[PDB]
């Protein structure tokens, strides 16, 4: 297989960060089981790492789904560490990793030996290996549940450095996100495009794979704005770069 | 008691934390049993919740310590949020909150219930209660060490908006990690003031309590600097200011 065996103390770290994410849900939706939520995700252990489903994972939804707030929710490609880095725990934004389904998951990989009963901690099949591996379905069954249950303003950070240009036209953002927008209660989509400090600008507002990102969200009729290096997150990114002239105070 | 009670699931929290941690340390000291490591722990929970000396989680100390990184150890007070917000995950600075035996116990509560086996998820001892409770005694052991760990240019963090003073002179830096230092593996110490963005500055460099601070570490022989808002953590606070004055960029 070529991917990351799956990781060490799976269950512990399940279980941990189901523990410390409950504290955050309120007390009215606090109530989740994390023992028989890993009981749910542990199905697609057992199986074959080429015949899981996204639907497997449907039991684990139910058993952890929760609310998004309005206009909190913010989708992303290419940008992971500055995503969970700029939403904060839940306190700015709610990207997929900080809601309880995407967050127990985040970085981790995992798979079931091809032909033995335990994990594979050697490797675990890529999309390339084989479509219906376990981390591949579990993404793209959360991601639909993700844009399903999202509302009001719509936040996404692209990256403009990123060489394949800011939007993968096969991405799950295109395949699994943009389809599933309840348009009907969703306000506006707004688009953030990143640049590395100093970084390349392979691609800016408008540019390239952004038209086309652009113009399916118009032709789906819904409101539309893009704006590059959106101050917040290139306050950010100017952390690790303070002495940079993109990085100057006045 | 009137402080917080046992944090829900401090098992798995613990555990969770402990596995994930594992990841972020080197292979040389890769070897913890985090199992292990919380048995250690247990033991200072199983006796009376104003009973616990600092001395009770010598043996967790033992198997959770890992050495820290020369330059890299950050100290504070009054900015516990910005503190591990900016180290992110020893990413830039390793903290007490970075440090395995810190990470575990990172804003959690526990102490055993008054008179009963179980632990107290109703409330836990104050420093007033009783001095010797569980988590006071837990952090006195565990600043100790990673003071007595640290080495090369040591950094801290204070809060020069804070209405009493930069510097506690009854804190846990001033009354147990400043006594602790090992000057011979020390070379200089560096303050870091940080004002509220627009915030008040009720003191600064050379101000009421960092004077006092400064002449403590010059009388023990420390080289001393002292710097105010040091630009990457005032980039970081500005994260959440983008429009503001202090916050614009040339
Ligand atoms: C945005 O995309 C760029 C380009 O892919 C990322 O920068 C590269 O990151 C890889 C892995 O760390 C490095 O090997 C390259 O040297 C980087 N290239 C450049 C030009 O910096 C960047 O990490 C992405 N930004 C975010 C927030 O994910
Ligand atoms: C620095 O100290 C200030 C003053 O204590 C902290 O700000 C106060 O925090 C309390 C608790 O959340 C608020 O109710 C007050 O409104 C705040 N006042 C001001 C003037 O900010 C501040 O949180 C501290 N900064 C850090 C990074 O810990």
């Amino acid at each position: 297989w070529r991917a990351e065996g799956t990781s060490a103390h799976l269950r512990d770290i399940f279980l941990g960060r189901c523990a410390e994410y409950r504290a955050l849900l309120s007390p009215e939706q606090r109530n989740k089981d994390c023992t028989a939520i890993w009981e749910a995700f542990k199905v697609a252990l057992d199986k074959d790492p080429c015949s899981v489903l996204p639907s497997d994972y449907d039991l684990f939804i139910t058993l952890s789904r929760h609310s998004i707030p309005r206009d909190k929710s913010l989708f992303w490609e290419n940008s992971h560490l500055l995503v969970n880095s700029f939403a904060d725990n839940t306190r700015r934004f709610m990207p997929l990793s900080d809601v309880l389904y995407g967050r127990v998951a985040d970085f981790l990989s995992w798979c079931r030996q091809k032909a033995d009963s335990g994990l594979d901690y050697q490797s675990c099949p890529t999309s390339e290996d084989c479509e219906n591996n376990p981390v591949d379905s579990f993404w793209k069954r959360a991601s639909i549940q993700y844009s399903k249950d999202s509302s009001g303003v719509i936040h996404v950070m692209l990256n403009g450095s990123e060489p394949t240009g800011a939007y993968p036209i096969k991405g799950f953002f295109a395949d699994y996100e943009i389809p599933n927008l309840q348009k009907e209660k969703i306000t506006r989509i707004e688009i953030w495009v990143m640049h590395e400090i100093g970084g390349p600008n392979v691609e800016s507002c408008g540019e390239g794979s952004m038209k086309v990102l652009e113009k399916r969200l118009k032709d789906m009729g819904f409101q539309y704005s893009c704006i590059n290096d959106y101050r917040p997150v290139k306050l950010l990114q100017c952390v690790d770069h303070s002495t940079h002239p993109d990085c100057a105070l006045k």
